[PDB]
RNA sequence: GUUUUCGGAACUGAGGCCAUGAUUAAGAGGGACGGCCGGGGGCAUUCGUAUUGCGCCGCUAGAGGUGAAAUUCUUGGACCGG
């Protein structure tokens, strides 16, 4: 819990997996490399409700915390990367998506670089529904 | 008896002559040739993320899924990140 970085210097920086799908949202920070993970809390550790695990308020109060765990650390800054669940599967990010980094934003901490790495396929496998879709 | 001119039948050589004999080249067709063209076909080769699984590392208690849930996975470490 000691970063040895002068404050008013400059900016220690993280970087946070913001992967949001239609079911649930996840807040995962990380170091610059992504193989030492400082926190991560979901959105459904945070409601008790399985509907409502991605609703963006779910995700607005588990950015809070993340922000507030990562504050003491020693972090300052994040870089975010946004992602759906990919694949296959739906390619656009779900609800919990945009209210959790303004969240964290109005936490106070510092933004960097923002990106998509939404796990696009070159070319699927057979995704999952009959032929005649999920009707 | 015979040979022929004699009329007929057949063959065989040299001619002479013909305005000496081949319509056109289909906005029909075939074929050739020319430079191209094309997710046409075949065989071989190469690349791409993704998905699933496994190994290791990190941190963790939920993760999945739905109209809502449950079956299912999970401190024997799932999901998530490398």
């Amino acid at each position: 819990s000691l970063g040895p970085q002068v404050a008013e210097g400059e900016n220690v920086f993280g970087v946070c997996h913001i992967f949001a799908s239609f079911n649930d949202t996840f807040v995962h920070v990380t170091d610059l490399s992504g193989k030492e993970t400082i926190c991560r809390v979901t959105g459904g550790m945070k409601v008790k409700a399985d509907r409502d695990e991605s609703s963006p308020y779910a995700a607005m109060l588990a950015a809070q915390d993340v922000a507030q765990r990562c504050k003491e650390l020693g972090i300052t800054a994040l870089h975010i990367k946004l992602r759906a669940t990919g694949g296959n599967r739906t390619k656009t990010p779900g609800p919990g998506a945009q209210s959790a980094l303004r969240a964290l934003a109005r936490s106070g901490m510092k933004i960097g670089r923002i990106e998509d790495v939404t796990p696009i396929p070159s070319d699927s496998t057979r995704r999952k529904g009959g032929r005649r879709g999920r009707r």
